[PDB]
């Protein structure tokens, strides 16, 4: 409250951080249904069904300009990438797997970085 402040948490390594984690998710051989915008044009459904896309290169460019105020609004972003992925995409498929797989290889990793 006013005056009354919890210990103050090292926050300034975020950035890096977090930029470091985004870098690994960029790079895992199964990211390549989320480096991307999704086609709003060629994807028939995506426009009215997904009222938020996300993904990784969206994401990338948010963080190099300022836009995440902290490091929970960039893992809001990142689920959310995920999120979107199992709304559209049956479980048994190629990218119903591959978004699976990256939110477990994103959970680790935020995990051991950050708690």
């Amino acid at each position: 409250s006013m005056s009354v402040k919890k210990p103050k948490r090292d926050d300034s390594k975020d950035l890096a951080l977090c930029s470091m984690i985004l870098t690994e998710m960029e790079t895992h051989e199964d990211a390549w249904p989320f480096l991307l915008p999704v086609n709003l044009k060629l994807v028939p459904g995506y426009k009215k069904v997904i009222k938020k896309p996300m993904d990784f290169s969206t994401i990338r460019e948010k963080l190099s300009s300022g836009q995440y105020p902290n490091l929970e609004t960039f893992a809001l972003d990142v689920r959310l990438v995920f999120d979107n992925c199992e709304t559209f995409n049956e479980d048994d498929s190629d990218i119903g797997r591959a978004g699976h797989n990256m939110r477990k290889y994103f959970e680790k990793k935020w995990t051991d970085t950050f708690k």
